[PDB]
C-alpha cells in the first residue's frame, strides 16, 4: 500500500437511472463472484418510501480491463421484477451460474409487520448468464407462528462453501428464538445449492450475545470466514462489523458464534442509524483490518460525508465529499484487488439526494489507491 | 396525425453519459441523427460547468435498435472525450454516414470580454468515425481574422443538406463587413448575427469551408441555436434575444452551387403555442414542417420540453404542439422543479400510429454539482 487515494472518471456506470423523470431508486445491492457482479436496486415514483407501489431492478454482468487498467462493470442482462404494492427488499448473491435475489415484499409498514405475528410475503429467484430469469417462488423453510418479520439484506449475501447464504434480520418472539438459539434479531438464510435450484433451505439465527439488535446487514467473505456489516440501530456509536464463525455438515450449515471487531475509526452521526457498508479490503483474522467506507462524519473537524480508508482504530485517508448539506444515504462499497500489489480500486453506491425531481437516486463512484 | 395521448416510457439505459465524477457536471446536450446513425455530445467540467474551471467535451456515437415493446433504443458504439480546454466547449455535432463531426469554439475569455476583442476565439473541428477512431481535423479553414469578434457553434446539432456539412453559428461582425457578406446595407458597432458555417464534404474530408451570414431582416440579435432538415428544407431554431415572447423558428431558403451555398432569404415561423422564460435554450423537435412557410403553418407539428411562465402554467412541460395551440402537454412539476436547456426529437413509425420523442433535459444537480443531463422517453398514439 501507498498514501495515495483519488478519484477517477466513471463514464459509464453500471448502476441504471430511475429510468423516468419522477423516479426514485433506493436500497444499492451487489455481489460479485470472481469476475462476475450482480447489482439491484428499488424503483418507484415519486418516493421510495412504501406510499407507492416499487419494482426491483437486477442486472447482471462482468469485470473487463478498461482504460488505464482500472476494472469496469460491463452489463450482459437486466430484468424488472413484477411491481409490489410497497417497497421491495432485496439481497442479492452472485454465482457462476447467475444472480440469486432474495425479496420481502411488505403490504404493511414496519411497524405494522412487526406486531403481527406472520412474516410479509418473500420471493427468490434467478438471474441466469443467459438473460433469463427463473421466478423460483415462495422461499422454502419459513416457520408461520415463530416469526414476526423477516427482511433481506439491503447488503448481499455470498457463496460460502456450495452453500447459498443471504443475510437476514426480523422479529422472534422470546420463547421460539430460545428454541432456536418480540425480539429483533439477525438471522442466515442458507440453502445448499446443488444444482440450478436452491435445496435445504432454511432461517439460521446468529447468536445474539455480542451483538446489537437486528438490523440491515451484508455478508462478506473473506479467508473462508463469513463477516457481518450491520446497520448501528443502538446506542452503539461505532461502525459494526462482525466475524462469524460457523461449524459446517453436509446440508447443514449454523452459526457457532458471532464476534464483534472492534472498530472505532468511523462512527454514526447519532450522539438512527444508517447503512453505510463499508468495503473490506483486508480481514482482522482474529490491527490488520483494514476498509475502506462511505460515511457521513458529524466531528466537529469534519462535518459532511466522507470517503475514509481506515484501519480498525484509525482512518490513514480520507477524501471530504463536501459540506454538511451535501446529503448521501445509503452506501456500500466494495474493493477490487489488483494481483500486482499495491493498487486498489474501490467502488463507492451512493443513495443521492434527487428532489424536487424524486426523493432519492443512486450512482457509483469508482476510487484508486495505490 | 394525431391522437389526444402521451405517455412517458422507461427509459433503462440512458445513452446520455452521466458526469462520471462526485462533483461533476454535464451542461449543453447536442444531438443530430442520419437515419438510423445518432451523435450526442455535451460539455463536462468540476464542481461548475460556467467556464471558471476547465471542461472537456463527450462525444457519442451509435445506432437505433427496436428494443423492448418495439420502442426505438439508442445503442452507443463509441464514446470520444476531447482534450481539455481553459474555460468551456462551444460545440455543435452533426452525424453522417461516416460518422460525426464536431464543430467547437474553445474561448480562453468570458462571452463579454470576446466580443471586445477583434478575432474569433480558438476552433476546432474533429470527428468521430462509425469505426470508432476520431480525428482531429485541425482548425476551421474558411474564418477570417479581421472581419470577426466572435463566433460560437450550436449548441443545437448540424445537418447533412445534400453534399454539404451545415453547422449552426452565432458572433460577432462589424456593421461594415456584415453589410459586405449580406450584399446590401444591414437595416434596423459589433453586430451579433447568426450565421452557417458550410463545407462540402469530399470523400472523408470537409473542403471548401466558409462562413454564411443568415439575412437577419426577419430575424432578432444573433444566439444559440439548432438546425433541422425536413422536406429538404432547412430550420433554425433560435434562443430568444429579444422581447419577442414566442419560441422562434426560422425557414432558410438557399442557393446552392458548386461548392457554393449562400442563404437567401430567413423567415420566421409564426408560432404562438408555446413562449420562452424570463431566454433559455429550449429547443423542439420538429416532427412535420409546413409545406409553405409563407401561406399557412397549420401543418407544422413539434415536441418541446420547455419552462412556462405563465400564471394559468408555471413549472417545466412537455407538449406536443402546432404553431398556433398544444394539443396535448404533460406538467413535469412544480414550479420549483427546474429545467435547463432543452433539446428534443422524435422518431416516428410510420406503420403504427406511435411517434417516439426523446427529451433532453439539464437537471439541477446542487449541492453535488451545478448541472447534469438526462433523457427521457414519450410515446405519441
Ligand atoms: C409519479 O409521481 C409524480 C410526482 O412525483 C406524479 O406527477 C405522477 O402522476 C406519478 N405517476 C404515477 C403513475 O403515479
Ligand atoms: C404504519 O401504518 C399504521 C396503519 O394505520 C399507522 O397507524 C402507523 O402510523 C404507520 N407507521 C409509520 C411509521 O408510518
Ligand atoms: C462472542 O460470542 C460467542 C458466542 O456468542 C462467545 O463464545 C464469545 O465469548 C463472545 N466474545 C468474544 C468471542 O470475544
Ligand atoms: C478497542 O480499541 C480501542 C482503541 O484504542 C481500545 O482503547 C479498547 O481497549 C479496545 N477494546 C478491547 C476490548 O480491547
Ligand atoms: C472539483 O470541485 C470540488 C468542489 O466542488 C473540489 O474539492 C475539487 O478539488 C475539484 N477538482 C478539481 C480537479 O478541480
Ligand atoms: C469578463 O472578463 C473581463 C476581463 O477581465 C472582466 O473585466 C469581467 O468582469 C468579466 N465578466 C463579465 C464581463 O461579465
Ligand atoms: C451604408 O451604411 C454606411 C454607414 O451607415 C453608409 O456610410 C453608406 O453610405 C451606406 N450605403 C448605402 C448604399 O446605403
Ligand atoms: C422576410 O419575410 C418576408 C415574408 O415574410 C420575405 O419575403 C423576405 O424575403 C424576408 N426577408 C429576408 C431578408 O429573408
Ligand atoms: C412534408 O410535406 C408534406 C406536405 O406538405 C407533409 O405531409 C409532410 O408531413 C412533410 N414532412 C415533414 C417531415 O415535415
Ligand atoms: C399568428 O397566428 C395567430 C393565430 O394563431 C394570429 O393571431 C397572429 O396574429 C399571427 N401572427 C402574425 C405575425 O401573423
Ligand atoms: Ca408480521
Ligand atoms: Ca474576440
Amino acid at each position: 500500500s501507498r498514501n495515495s487515494i483519488s478519484e477517477l472518471k466513471v463514464p459509464r456506470d453500471f448502476v441504471p437511472s430511475p429510468g423516468t423523470f419522477h423516479g426514485c431508486s433506493r436500497f444499492p445491492s451487489y455481489s460479485n463472484h470472481y469476475g462476475l457482479w450482480c447489482y439491484s436496486h428499488t424503483v418507484s415514483n415519486d418516493t421510495c418510501d412504501g406510499s407507492n407501489p416499487s419494482v426491483q431492478i437486477l442486472s447482471v454482468g462482468k469485470l473487463i480491463t478498461g482504460d488505464n487498467g482500472q476494472p469496469e462493470h460491463k452489463t450482459l442482462y437486466t430484468q424488472q421484477l413484477s411491481q409490489t404494492d410497497r417497497l421491495y427488499h432485496c439481497s442479492v448473491t452472485m454465482t457462476t451460474l447467475g444472480c440469486y435475489i432474495l425479496c420481502s415484499k411488505p403490504r404493511v409498514n414496519e411497524t405494522q409487520d412487526y406486531e403481527t405475528i406472520g412474516i410479509e410475503p418473500m420471493i427468490i429467484g434467478m438471474l441466469g448468464l443467459d438473460g433469463v430469469y427463473t421466478d423460483l417462488g415462495n422461499p422454502v423453510g419459513i416457520s408461520d407462528n415463530s416469526l414476526y418479520a423477516m427482511y433481506p439484506g439491503p447488503g448481499g449475501g455470498v457463496m460460502y462453501k456450495d452453500f447459498l447464504v443471504f443475510p437476514l434480520h426480523g422479529g422472534v418472539r422470546f420463547s421460539e428464538a430460545s428454541k432456536m438459539l418480540v425480539l429483533v434479531l439477525d438471522f442466515l438464510y442458507v440453502c445448499t445449492l446443488l444444482d440450478n435450484i436452491p435445496g435445504e433451505c432454511s432461517i439460521q439465527l446468529i447468536p445474539p450475545d455480542n451483538m446489537t439488535m437486528g438490523s440491515e446487514s451484508k455478508l462478506y467473505k473473506l479467508n473462508n470466514s463469513l463477516l457481518l456489516y450491520k446497520r448501528s440501530s443502538s446506542w452503539w456509536p461505532y461502525t459494526e462489523v462482525y466475524q462469524l464463525s460457523l461449524r459446517v455438515s453436509k446440508n447443514s450449515m449454523k452459526v457457532r458464534e458471532s464476534v464483534r471487531l472492534n472498530i472505532t475509526s468511523t462512527t454514526r452521526p447519532g450522539v438512527t442509524g444508517v447503512f453505510q457498508a463499508p468495503g473490506i479490503i483486508r480481514k482482522a483474522l482474529s490491527e490488520d483490518l483494514l476498509f475502506f467506507q462511505a460515511w457521513t462524519s458529524d466531528s466537529i473537524a469534519r462535518q459532511g460525508p466522507l470517503i475514509s480508508l481506515c484501519r480498525a482504530d484509525s482512518c490513514v485517508l480520507t477524501i471530504p465529499l463536501g459540506n454538511s448539506d451535501v446529503f448521501i444515504g445509503y452506501t456500500d462499497s466494495f474493493c477490487l484487488s489488483d494481483r500486482d500489489n499495491e493498487k486498489i480500486y474501490c467502488v463507492a453506491l451512493l443513495e443521492l439526494d434527487n428532489m424536487p425531481y424524486s426523493e432519492m437516486t443512486i450512482r457509483s463512484f469508482l476510487y484508486l489507491i495505490k
